[PDB]
């Protein structure tokens, strides 16, 4: 049972500091499956892409084994099999045009080994940020 | 004009880690008034003191001229003007039973010579911090 749970394309405000940022789609790629040191640990798979370029590959690889840790740090509610689900109705809508939220990309450092990936909410007073995740460039 | 905006009471979860947080009421303090380098920069004071022990007092102190890193910095979309006014709802309505957000005080380290003030709300997914403050022991 190796799932894709969405496979979309949204719009996010990237950047690699100091430069300023552009709004752009991205593709976003969220899988459950199998990983680990045994093959037998429950992963979830976020992926970040960019259509029109295939450097612009990020990832974050969420193992069950870490997720208590993961859960705590991040003031989570939702278990493991939880977790993905609602990350998905979270980038789902605003793929739909329907959410109040936005995304932000922002990356370290092209020589880029990573970026944080945030779900942001605009009020009346501020921006809130709701979660934060760290994903990794490679291939 | 230097006029007290909030004086109240309001429940807060302390703690110092690694210990356990316990949840105690605290003073709350908003004033706004003039101070800076020749006494003429408008300020903000954020005060949180225990009643029952008088070493317990922490302040923030927020001047203009500071002001623009401040904002950048937390996301606000309120100036100085509105920022305090928007602080205080969040605050008295906390004080009143009527908020759906909650307050954390994380000390750092009784020899603490700084915490952080959190306004929390808890979704159905994880708690969501609004803003934090440093406020730094004296007195």
């Amino acid at each position: 049972e190796p799932q894709t749970l969405l496979e979309t394309t949204v719009m996010v405000s990237t950047k690699m500091p100091p430069h300023e940022p552009q709004v752009r789609p991205l593709g976003v790629y969220v899988r459950t499956g199998r990983g680990g040191p045994n093959g037998v640990t429950r992963v979830v798979l976020v992926r970040l892409t960019d259509p029109t370029d295939p450097f612009f590959l990020f990832e974050l690889e969420l193992l069950e084994d870490d997720y208590n840790a993961f859960k705590q740090h991040l003031e989570l509610l939702v278990d493991f099999h939880g977790f993905p689900r609602y990350l998905v109705g979270m980038l789902r809508d605003i793929a739909d045009g329907a959410s109040a939220y936005e995304l932000s990309f922002v990356l370290n450092s092209g020589d880029s080994n990573r970026g944080t990936l945030r779900v942001l909410e605009t009020t009346d007073f501020k921006t809130v940020e709701h979660i934060s995740l760290v994903l990794l460039r490679q291939g």
